[PDB]
DNA sequence: CCCCCCCCCC
DNA sequence: CCCCCCCCC
């Protein structure tokens, strides 16, 4: 099952090839800073190892601080998050998670846990490779996309997209695996 | 038995290929936030439903590993909530993600109905963030403005209608008592 | 024995199509939930009969993780209750769903009644809540706005009435007895 | 042993059958409630014998999870207390159901004897609803509104006779010792 | 061991049909209640024996799963003191049944034979209950009000006379220091 | 080892029927409550070489699960002391009975002399409880009225002489070394 | 190993035999309680002495299962303390008894001489009142009355003299040192 | 799986050869310290491909044993956070090492900041810290002197440039589906 | 390994034989107490000695269970310390012996000095009780009253000496290594 | 894996002989102490180095079982900090060896800096006592006088240079790469 | 591996006997202690360096269970510190032994350093004690006056001169790093 | 009510 | 939107 699979040889060489790639310019975003968006991480790491071949879990989370500064709230808080293989390899690191200014007690610290858990999740996979994000760490790589084409954001064809609940060949699958 | 079952290359490959489909306009609703500003999201029975197509009944699974009241402030009569949850979603084969879901309420006067309505709504919103961990047809997809933008493009289409014709009328399920019947 | 045993095929195709059905009109009922409007739900009973065919008797099973009562206010006379509880159902090839339940009493002079009636209602609903994640035929489908205007549009049929003539008189069960006799 | 013993088909489709049975008027006693209204319910040892019979004295086992007081109050030399119980109720294949139960004592001098009732009448009441989780014959039909008008429909029969001439009498079990004996 | 022998069918079936017995006037006793009323009930020996016969010495067990002393009151000299107890019986097959009893001690001036009586009796109280949950012939026909009405019906015979020529005398027991000395 | 031996069936039978035996006049004591009364016992020597004789020196063993000092008051230069035990009685197939003894000592001035006489009567006493759930021989008998009358009804024995010629004067056991030493 | 050799059936009848015997006069020693009468008692070694020779230097074992310091109390510059110990002894086979001792220290000017007397007194008397309930040999004797009059009537010896000539002189153990190498 | 895999000889001769080296001038970084002087050290990218080449991707790990906010000070409008972390390296062979990592934040403004530099700083460095532990190559060599010497008279070369043209551009992996594909 | 062996025939019986032997008069030695008293001890080293021969270096064990300093008085300048420790001795086949030692200083000034010489004390004390507890050859005599007598008999005999000539210089065991790397 | 692996005869015998040397000049350093007098000890990463070509980068281990900060002392604007560490070393047979390290940090105005300071040293000064105990050449010489006294008369050596030609300049490490692929 | 290795006759012989050495006077070295007069000890690197020749470097292992600091006091500027440690001895077949040491410094004016002497100190000396138990080649008979009479009469022999000739110049151990490679 | 407990016991 | 008044008395 899931942490007792042994990679096979042929699958250790593919993400391990894999994942030295660096990321093209698709991949990066910036605000006012470069980062990688949460579902981009997801869907790298899904494609990197399988719907069912990575997990992780919230090892912990814990509310630094809420304080009230004249009606606005200032929130802080971290959380530790692990990522496992389907051969127990793991990695754990921490994301951080702030609400400054908000009226709300409760949007706010939604926002802060939110923001801690998705952080800890991107930068537990980050140990991985540069694949998985490690790259946009080299201010090298980042001089060079600096000097890349800005491209504008593609486009996405909804053509094929999901129309029903029912996936007949997974259930066909499925039935044919019991 | 559940958490021991390998997955079978068809059915990893059937789930591995559906999981990338990104949602039709069918399943994303919108509402208005804060800042005046337009959310989308997936209802919890759609997302419920997208699980249980994709993994089987059998094949998934959740528990609530905490949930704690972070806050019950009163305000001239008026409770404010905030509540979090951690839910942690398994597969048949022991792959997991775990997440957190927020719930408020915010200016009711009864505090039963407030906690209420934070607890239900923390616990299905972590449900929705860690089934959006397993790929775009959990809804990973909705996060990415890019299909957020190819969404507002198409025709905002009307309400479907259910056809009721072949609802379930009574409790027995026969051919399910026979299959039952026929694995003891 | 419970939590071991795995779906063969034929069990595990007829509960999958199985939990597809939406509910006819004869399950649905309505109160006044929170919010103060007229909402649809499936009665208790209804749920326990409807998991009790889907997985059998011995098939499904649910406990109490955890019940917590938030607050016991009194304001002139009356209580006001809350309560929260874990339910966590599971089938017999450990496959689980866990939900919150809720259960609220404001206005009863009575505090051991007030309560029991948090109490009872939060497992209930927990309950309830947990079985949804199955699928349409325990519960999914009340959620969806669409079946429920394909409700409304349904003739509003009286309450169908049960024939006692067949109904259990007395303790002893033979054909059990005897099955069970040559089951040891 | 127990929790190990999986149902075989046999005993598995006569339970499920049985199961599904409502019970006759033998079984239903009433009181007045609060608004002079009728109240039905099952008492407690017929449930008992209900279930000895349908799974056997070996088949069905129950443990309290959790009893706690939830207040003892002292108004003018009367006491009225409230006390929960958490009742889980499990079967010879390790399926289980779990409920929680109330008792109440209003009204008695005796801070003992309050408490007594409420914890006993908690314990027994759990029980009796985490038995009704497995089907209409251990007692979830009394929950169901159209079977309580077509129980009221039936003529009230006078308590049945008990004749007690074969009453055991010494303690010895001759059959049970032989057989006991035999199994070693 | 103990909590892993399966019950053979022979001793299954006995057992069975035994529990279903109801008990005759030979083992009832009766007190009076606080209204004045008459309460019936069965002695602990009584249960003891029943239990030892119906199970073997050595099928059936009991645990104290929790005592707590619910309180300890001085009024004007006397104590009143409740004690509740947990009392969880098992069969040689790993069956069990939990129960609560409860211990009463009102009016003596001696704390400490309060205390030691609602104990003592807390601790019986829960083995009477939770061996009742076994069928009518450990207990549970006392519950029936339609039973109690058939044993006042009946002559109330003089008190049986026991004949102390049989009785045990000294220490040693030769068959069974043979039967165990066989057993190495 | 101990608690996994499986009772045969010339030693269950021996036993099940030896523990039937009432107790005869050599085994009982007395002492005299204040109301007139009589109170019988059996002394815990002869508890203990009763269950060494039916069980065994290695077929029997006893535990205290927890031991409770329920108070120590100083009433003018008085101590009055409540202790109560819960010992655990256990066979060398896992059969296992678990009652609560009490200690006391009101009056002494000493507090040394006071805990240790509550302690060590609360331990006796608790074994003695636990010991009377396995049968009539280990002193359930002691409880039936109708056996105390036909007790008193007998002639009043002069207290038994004890032969130590052949008593035990050094500590070496040579059949015992002899039997051990071929044990390795 | 230790808990799980099972005793062979020469070595349990021996033992059994052995354990009827009581003690002579050599090991029974007496003193003044703080009312005069006769106390009789048995010296620390001499019962383990004792139980090294019933069951062997590694067939019994005790550990000390709790420790608890009652009270310290100083009065006019002396110290007063109670302590009582909770001592388990096992055999090779698993089979164990529990039992208290007490330890009092009363009139000593020094805390901390006072509780090393208690301590160690309530081990060791938890020691001997565990040993005690294998059996007369190891002292459950000495709490006959019957007993003690059959012991006063005998004659009462002078102290036995100990002859120090085939005493252990060096630590070197040859033949057991011998038999251990042929052990490897 | 990992914990349990055990390095074959080439793979452990290789590893312990390649740990040998020391790192080149690309490696190293440099800062000047608070009293203005040369601080080296490695980034923290760095030092995770090491790793992962050394290793494989799957052939390490590490986990947050602990971490703990030493302290966070607010002096007129400034932060001052200091927080350790313990970091535990594992090897797939079971080999770890677990070293300690410091953050620091001193002069901010923002509380929210100060903490999230000081918490993330502490465990990046723990995890360097750690995985110092397993050679030269892994980060040891920075703290030879001699080391930092011969790395000053090297000539400072320029940042290399990266070479993005064949940087991965889209999400989907053939060789890899393929190879899992052919894994099930 | 340790704990698993059982005791080979030879082994067992010539340990069964030594440890009933007496220790003659060169390992016993005396201080005064606090009465004047004599009172014997046997001096740490000896009786690890004689436990090293008895059974092996590598064939008894102790562990400290619990050390608990009862108080630290401090009384016009000087320290007043009282410790207990609880020792466990097993042997190389699981058997165990637990006791109580403890470790006094009084009239120190220095704190510290009085803290280590307790709990040393506590810990030395604590071992040589609990390896009396085997037998004669261990220490047991020593409590016999008539084993002292027929010591003091015996001509006082003055210190032996050492001869160190063959002592160990060196730390090398030649031997030791040869047969070590033979057992790889 | 690790923990498990039993030493051969040709490291155990290699390991075993390399350990016993005493280091040279290359290994060992001086500082000032507080009377202005020379210190020796072995630099950090010159350990870790020993350590790994001992036993292998895969054949040691180390872990930080606790690190308690002692004090935080606020002098005058500067910062005073003393932290313990306890590093337990084990290597891949499951032998183990566990010591305790100080880290001291005086004068500083920055407490987050003293605070890094004193647990880094800490942590580090524990790993090197905790090494230590494998044999000198892991540190233990430094302890022997002798050894210091025939350090100081060797000729003292010039600081070796480190020729950086052979650096690791990239990460990829083809033969490890090449000796993982074949492992699978 | 280690815990689980069983010692073989000719290991266990040739360590058996090198324990019985008494150590020669290179071993031992004199201080002030406690007692405040020339008192002998054996210093840590020696007794390390003995249990590695003893039994091993991968054969002998300790632990810290638990360290506490009893005491930091400050008089007039100075600093008095005690602190206990129980470390805990293990050879590679599970034999074991722990006991306590201490650690002292009173007088100095740095609480870092007093704190870091009686830690270190409290390990070291707690390992020694536990190593004493092993026999006199690892320290017990320091203990001996006899041995420390027959010590001072042999000639005080100058410190021994070492010899670094062939001292450790490098990390690479090359045939320890062959033998490794042949065992995988 | 009473008995348990008060007075006695150490 | 609930909460209040209703319901339990």
């Amino acid at each position: 099952c899931f942490g007792q699979c042994q990679y096979t040889a042929e699958e250790y060489q593919a993400i391990q090839k894999a994942l030295r790639q660096r990321l093209g310019p698709e991949y990066i975003s910036s605000r006012m800073v470069c980062y990688i968006e949460g579902h981009r991480v997801i869907n790298l790491a899904n494609e990197m190892f399988g719907y069912n071949g990575w997990a992780h879990s919230i090892t912990q989370q814990n509310v630094d601080f809420v304080d009230l500064n004249n009606g606005k709230f200032y929130v802080g808080v971290c959380a530790f998050v692990r990522v496992q293989l389907k051969d127990g390899s793991y990695h754990e690191d921490v994301g951080y998670g702030v609400s400054e200014g908000l009226k709300s007690k409760a949007l706010s610290l939604e926002k802060a846990r939110k923001e801690a858990v998705t952080d800890g999740l991107k930068r537990a996979l980050r140990s991985f490779g540069n694949a998985l994000g490690n790259c946009i760490l080299d201010k090298d790589y980042l001089r060079s996309l600096n000097k890349l084409p800005r491209q504008l954001p593609l486009e996405v064809d909804l053509t094929k997209a999901k129309r029903q609940d029912l996936e007949p060949s997974v259930e066909e699958a499925r039935y044919n695996s019991c």
